[PDB]
């Protein structure tokens, strides 16, 4: 115990300076996964919206083609 009590106060030592800052990295990790979730639901709404507006566009392409069907035949 000469040196033997200064031995398992350095093993208290980094398994809370490692614990803590596994756990501070982790957050962080975790912080910027709830972030990355984020941008997927921005995305998944801003093309969702994109995708009723192309359906509108391509439904319009069909009457501007019916009435070509008759103002343009012999």
């Amino acid at each position: 115990l000469a040196a033997k009590e200064a031995k398992l106060r350095d093993l208290e030592d980094s398994l809370a300076r490692e614990r803590d800052t596994s756990r501070r990295l982790l957050a962080e990790k975790e912080r910027e996964m709830a972030e990355m979730r984020a941008r997927m639901q921005q995305q998944l709404d801003e093309y969702q919206e994109l995708l009723d507006i192309k359906l509108a566009l391509d439904m319009e392409i069909h009457a501007y083609r019916k009435l070509l069907e008759g103002e343009e035949e012999r």
